[PDB]
């Protein structure tokens, strides 16, 4: 990826295969999970785009997802173009061509344009859009793979409160529901849904019970 | 994490996949212990809040534990805005603005600005507040994560009286107490759950006696 | 393979150990997955033809498939050899010769000869077009090896049509087809081979749906 | 721990998280053989007090021993308290101020301080005394560990040799002694405790004899 | 290896561990294989004949195979002794020695001796003559140690066509032969020895075809 | 260990885990074999006497060769401060004083005495030394660990020539026999100690037998 050394100039480096396999094996591993967008967003931090489209092929499985992911990618890169017309027609002598809807993804565009495009300066922030666009196509395949809504979860008879609130928060994270609405359901639905001897005990309580209070009261 | 050594100090690298790697694996496979405290610590000396952030959210599973973290440090940040207030009216001109209780957990604020509050002179140390936010948020968690009290240790028949001293001690460190009355808990407890044998040995000994003569007395 | 020193001139780098640990572990481990090709493209970037008849000579079993490649290799070299002449005399400084078929193809070349070949101004892509003419042979490998034709897929009764949708583009990624009508299978056979009563939702809103919508509407 | 750049200034350089989790990891493998605290020289070379604090408080389980290693560390502090008076006053620049027993232990002190205390000229040894203290207690555990004393080992009739005088040095490496009576130990009891007939062929080939010789003899 | 860079030419590193180590793994994993003279050519490309020495004696069993290897070099260098004789007489000053047959296997030589050799003005490769010696020796080490001949390769009822090529190729790389007969002995002996339905097809298509319509023929 | 860098200038590096593990992984995997010295001595290359203690004090189990190769080292350092007298009482200003038998191996010197030894000028090969007399201790406990001696080896009725000539030759490496005996010894012992029949065989084939032709007809 790219590296800063101590001297004040950063040049190319080649992907390193221990991440690649990291995220191989991530992916395998933990399957699909709101945890994985972090992960994702850290370990490719400051990649070229080729890093990024090698690491999107290099994964075995799910293809379906992957085919999702494009289709974001080229609506995105359609959109761009689309909001953002080439008025410029000749190049300044030294200066790079625009990145396009096709460049800005490296489908028809070599390394060596990417890396002067990044080492521009001002640089332009190629990798970092096409990492906002992976990021938010990972949100729109989490919230896809929901096992389930977040109105269906309820607390069975003989289910633990642990468990419970774990896969509420679970499926409550992958939701695309924005912080204002999931903290108003988070003091609602956590009680409304619960062992009705623990729902009763902290309804009688008080209204303003937290987290530690609900898991030392439920659990009695 | 940020990096302080010799000429060219203005570098900021990114989380290295191998302690991001060690640090899921180990969360995972140690599940929630009061262990972990200490290895968070080592692991990020002197980070950035987005690395502290990457961190936490590249565990996967046990969401309660992350929401009691979360809102304890919403709370601890409220609080220190409370107790911090920021200046009215318009700034100085080369001078930073102090950190505001919300950019310190990093959700508010972006990369160069914790690099500018962090390299300035002096330095703010918001880093090493986050760490002590997380810090006593992973006690909060340990502390509800007991199976067992202190008080229901009792060693049987045939339980050796080291795997109970070793359990006794586990479950003491996993709580967090004052250390003055856990001196006296100690000595208050230890001698009174044990062997009828090792219970006789320890009165024919005595209880101002030391660790180590207990464990080499009632030995095999 | 070629690397670029800090402020230094372009010097060669031996061959990766731990890479060519990870290739030959990779075939073994992953048998033979369309995704392997790409993961060819990922670690062997900027590689030298010795380094890439090294790595494919040291991968155990597949003999068949190691004598079509290689076929397909010296097929590639005569007709390079075919369609470019070859001239001789004597060899200026700063030009260099021009390359035979067995010469890209590195059997009959060497170590300061490749260097010099992929160091001069302007430089020959001998390591890019043997590199293109073995993910051609890896492709031609992956499209015989598929157990599966792609118009010998459809969604049976029980299958999920996720995993209907997996296979589907499993069998795309390994078929042979050009990448414009590579399109026109995805968007028509994947309609005109699924469940009938997603069929009849799917012609219900609208064949310029997308693949998440067509998807949501086939789950509910 | 502490580093030399080349051609650079003394600085403090973080600490390994491979290091930690190589020393997690074999100290739960290998249980407590005697060469555990030496293997806890090589890792802790040089290393800071506050680096030893979170490689013993990083452990997993054997919380007795961590109390009897911290109980050595307070005897130890308390002495030296005791043994060294302590000044106050003001802080000269280029002179630091007396450590304290506490401050030796790390427990009540700060990184720059004890920075500022081992690179100072005369350089304190904090770090060495307190690694000393550190594999004084480990000794202590190591010694407590030992299920059979020196003197309670005897060769059985059928047990070979090899293993006899294998098991006489592991415990050896156990006991409590110092190096002129272990001498001793190991000329007079390998002979006192051994097989009959191999004692007296080693009586007859000379007690002077070294090791290679006793065993070729009682091989044959 | 040596190491050829910028400015501080003069300078030898031992061999890496981790290279050390995964060429104990292959060797001890895997047993010898047809790939493992590229294994050997890549992990010791560029090498001091000190280090080849240390890679071969750090094998683990197949005794005779290394001994077959030793004779083979020591026959090969007698043979450069009596090819290339020494000349008698004082030696010029500053002109260093011409290596002898038993100074390029290092048995009696020195490091500095093959670091002047190999750094002299011009170079003498004696490090790619002994890798050569080593190859050679390698393959006759796998020419011995063939379990089935090639003309006792038939394939049975049940077995696959494509497990039953690939067994045939792997035997003949295995085996070191001319080029001149080996296409027309695998023509002239795959397409007899192959399944009765996969004869009459190969039959059917013809005996001057390709070989992966012979693959793709007799598929399933 | 002790590593080169690139301006040319070297400094001390801190013994690395990875080699430690790895080392004692080899002891604990392949117990003693004449194969381990060789791995000594490659891995250990350029390091300082106080990391050879190390490592020799963190290996579990076998403490008889420890104690054997410790009483080498005594009497190596005993006969090297016989023979090497401290005729020169004052110490010159600026030179260190002469390793004596104690301090050639490390007990009662620190890490800064070997260092500016080790870096003298001209430099004192007491790394070295200290080496070659490992090697030795190593060579005489491989010798004493001969489970017999190089007669006892005789080709039972039914044994393969394989194993048989592999365990030869392995028996014969790990003796300290001489390279004149042994090449005496490999004609005669190897077609003495075979089966009758293929003794014969080889024996009607003539005196100038090589060992591929060994191989070849004993096994038809």
């Amino acid at each position: 990826p790219i590296v800063q050394n101590i001297q004040g100039q950063m040049v190319h480096q080649a992907i390193s295969p221990r991440t690649l396999n990291a995220w191989v094996k991530v992916v395998e591993e933990k399957a699909f999970s709101p945890e994985v967008i972090p992960m994702f967003s850290a370990l490719s931090e400051g990649a070229t785009p080729q890093d990024l489209n090698t690491m999107l092929n290099t994964v075995g499985g799910h293809q379906a997802a992957m085919q999702m992911l494009k289709e974001t990618i080229n609506e995105e890169a359609a959109e761009w173009d689309r909001v953002h017309p080439v008025h410029a027609g000749p190049i300044e002598p030294g200066q790079m061509r625009e990145p396009r809807g096709s460049d800005i993804a490296g489908t028809t565009s070599t390394l060596q344009e990417q890396i002067g495009w990044m080492t521009n300066n001002p640089p332009i922030p190629v990798g970092e859009i096409y990492k906002r666009w992976i990021i938010l196509g990972l949100n729109k395949i989490v919230r896809m793979y929901s096992p389930t809504s977040i109105l269906d979860i309820r607390q069975g008879p003989k289910e633990p409160f642990r468990d419970y609130v774990d896969r509420f928060y679970k499926t409550l994270r992958a939701e695309q529901a924005s912080q204002e609405v999931k903290n108003w359901m988070t003091e609602t639905l956590l009680v409304q849904n619960a062992n009705p001897d623990c729902k009763t005990i902290l309804k009688a309580l008080g209204p303003a019970a937290t987290l530690e209070e609900m898991m030392t009261a439920c659990q009695g």
